[PDB]
RNA sequence: ACAU
DNA sequence: CGATGT
């Protein structure tokens, strides 16, 4: 099992989970920053993980790339596959801008196509994803 | 347990 | 040490 080197690779980073969410997406191969979403004040790790994958499938679709995405969060993996994230993440008016992109997230899979594969990085053979944030 |  | 998730 090796590394699909012509792919992308999104990670989210936080300060505080619950706390300031971002994400961005990398060319796996040069780790290239091809998009990095500006810090959204609440959110969780998953959330982000989960908004991380579908910004990266709208972003290769745009482009016309077959590229897989990598992601490191089983989570986020299996929502997007579900089109469904379920967040325990309180909704309150501080909550209310991530829950509103997740929501938009959900709605874009349920009236999309792709046919992108969706691949576990596995940090444990391979370190950290090249799209990770340094933080931990 | 596993993945963040 | 705390948290988010299957
Ligand atoms: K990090
Ligand atoms: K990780
Ligand atoms: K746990
Ligand atoms: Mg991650
Ligand atoms: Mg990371």
């Amino acid at each position: 099992e090796e590394i699909i080197w012509e792919s992308l690779s999104v990670d989210v980073g936080s300060q505080g989970n619950p706390g300031i969410v971002e994400y961005k997406g990398v060319d796996t191969k040069t780790g290239e920053v091809l998009f990095e979403r500006e810090p959204i004040p609440i959110g969780t790790n998953n959330m982000g993980e989960f908004l991380a994958i579908v910004h990266g499938l709208r972003y290769l679709k745009e482009r016309n790339s077959r590229k897989p995405i990598y992601s490191d969060s089983q989570t986020a993996i299996k929502w997007v596959k579900d089109k469904k994230a379920k967040s325990t993440l309180v909704r309150n008016e501080e909550t209310a801008l991530i829950w509103k992109l997740v929501d938009e997230a959900e709605e874009w899979l349920n009236t999309h196509t792709y046919e992108t594969p969706i691949l576990k990085w596995q940090t444990d053979k391979w370190g950290e994803i090249k799209a990770d944030y340094g933080r931990k």
